[PDB]
């Protein structure tokens, strides 16, 4: 079944949130209404702000930002690994997480910058596993 | 837990999705990067045009043609009841579809309009069960 009671009186709809998530990484693939572009070093991403709002607390500082909420271009610290960005920005619109031995550092450390605690609490958990 | 080992390599978090939703109807309440209003009769509605688009095929259809996906004001069929609308407003930025015996049908047909098949199919479910 597609759907249940709720706590409260709705009637809830199980996969509607990875639906909607699915659909704005679709929109994302094919730069559809992506209305910014963050610069990691060389590298370029395009993606929808309020997704970044939604799952990153420098993302939200920024775009919540009077002078800075216009900009359509933003360059992250030229020290953030462009493969740890990736990975994030490819987890906001997923939920999948590609960590790895090679890039648990860079993963870790960008999400540190960009503010997503519950990825650095992870990160922290795996490399402990480790030692 | 807050993850697990998707069948894919990834770590896969369960509550990604539903929290990124969350976020985005908080960013709807305090009406943070809305890019659209929604005029339903008397009625407006503010919201973001990615969500409409992941969650509605008549919307999909209007933002991804390259005159209307520029608008900033989309009116509606003025024969769209605007608490059908409202409702399904609602259960786009949460999951939770508020169906009650009055409101049902101008549900069903908003969903209809609005190309909401899951919607559309439990409108028509529910109604069923009645008869
Ligand atoms: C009033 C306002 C409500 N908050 C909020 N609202 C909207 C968004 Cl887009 C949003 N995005 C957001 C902001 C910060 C985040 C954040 C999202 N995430 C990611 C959380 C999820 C569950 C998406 O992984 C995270 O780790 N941090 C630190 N948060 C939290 C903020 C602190 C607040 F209190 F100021
Ligand atoms: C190539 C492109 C991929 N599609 C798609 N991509 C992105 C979005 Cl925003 C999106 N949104 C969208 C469009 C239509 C929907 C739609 C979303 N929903 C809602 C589906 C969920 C699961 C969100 O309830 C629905 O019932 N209908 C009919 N869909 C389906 C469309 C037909 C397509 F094939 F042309």
């Amino acid at each position: 079944n597609l759907y249940f009671q709720g706590a409260d009186s709705c009637i809830q709809f199980t996969r509607h949130a990875s639906d909607v998530l699915l659909n704005l990484n679709r929109l994302r693939s094919r730069d559809i209404l992506t209305d910014v572009v963050i610069v990691v070093s060389r590298e370029q991403f395009r993606a929808h702000k309020t997704v970044l709002m939604a799952c990153s607390g420098l993302f939200y500082s920024i775009f919540t930002d009077q002078l800075k909420c216009n900009l359509s271009v933003i360059n992250l610290d030229p020290e953030i690994n462009p493969e740890g960005f990736c990975i994030l920005l490819d987890f906001m619109y997923t939920s999948r997480l590609n960590l790895r031995e090679g890039n648990i550092m860079a993963v870790m450390a960008t999400a540190m910058y960009l503010q997503m605690e519950h990825v650095v609490d992870t990160c922290r958990k795996f490399i402990k596993a480790s030692e």
